[PDB]
């Protein structure tokens, strides 16, 4: 695991901030998301993390997949939105090849959260994906979407279980590669 | 400052969390701060830390005080609330024999975000006092409040900054110990 790369980004910056619920802006939840997960993973397991800072996100398509090429596993946090305000769910867009991965992450946060699982337990392939990232995902990056932007009351639990819910998926990473902690 | 010692603390819990705004809750907001500013000073500056954990708040007062007494500097988050929701401002109380950390601190936060300093430059003094941790001043540490909760437009800046406030407190915190900044 400690020759293991891990690589972390946030969608979307603070000039154009994805979706929005009232205050609450995507660009903020995958900046706390991506600098949560690259904590934990820092300091409870001592693995090695690569991102695009810990201010906001959409690094440059060009250097995404650089970094993406570089790592073993490579994950961008968004949050999926829909017009209907009861869509809920978790799912993360990729390649074939990071089914398990996908899967590995869904299903850490849907124990946290009784969220459903989107897809095939949280896997969602990129040949049939719609996203303004797409491109990460066909990288071979994943695309992950935790949970509805949208969902008032989904969005209410991501809030108040913000640190449990990132501890959860940095512990999950770490347990995949099998990095115990430091 | 390597061999000083910081405690930073938040205040409520999570099935007593303070002043809530919509979905923000201030028990939410409070450990934002604390583990946002803690891992700034550890990461960054290397300085040594003592908390309530990386979790919610409300360290019980006999605990709290130990570590207040065994620190240099000793700060729990909290939030202001008002009926009155455009009411706005800073504000950190502590003793008087500890009034410069409170300006110290509070016109950190305002040269960062523009909010007025309430007080005198930010401070208000334990004896005169209304609060729930009022005995967290009391004993010397500083209950630090830099924006209402209920004051939507200052509540939206916290939420979409707060990683440049948190590192400006760090920044204040660090340098008024004798650290180069970072
Ligand atoms: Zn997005
Ligand atoms: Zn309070």
């Amino acid at each position: 695991a400690m020759s293991k790369i891990i690589c972390l980004t946030a969608g979307h910056s603070n000039t154009d901030p994805g979706a929005v619920n009232g205050s609450d802006r995507e660009a903020d939840l995958a900046q706390d998301m991506r600098n949560i997960v690259a904590s934990i993973l820092r300091n409870d397991y001592g693995l090695t993390v690569k991102t695009d800072g810990t201010g906001k996100g959409n690094m440059p398509l060009r250097d995404a997949v650089k970094l993406i090429r570089g790592s073993d596993v490579a994950i961008e946090f968004h949050t999926n939105a829909a017009a209907n305000k009861t869509a809920t769910g978790i799912e993360a867009l990729s390649t074939p090849k990071n089914k398990r991965w996908c899967q590995v992450l869904g299903k850490a946060v849907a124990k946290k959260t009784g969220w459903k699982l989107r897809g095939e337990d949280g896997f969602k392939p990129d040949n049939a994906g719609q996203h303004s990232r797409l491109a990460y995902a066909q990288a071979g990056g994943i695309v992950f979407e935790p949970f509805f932007i949208s969902n008032d009351t989904d969005l209410a639990l991501f809030k108040t279980t913000k640190w449990g819910i990132c501890r959860a998926i940095a512990d999950a990473i770490a347990m995949e590669l099998g990095a115990a902690k430091v």
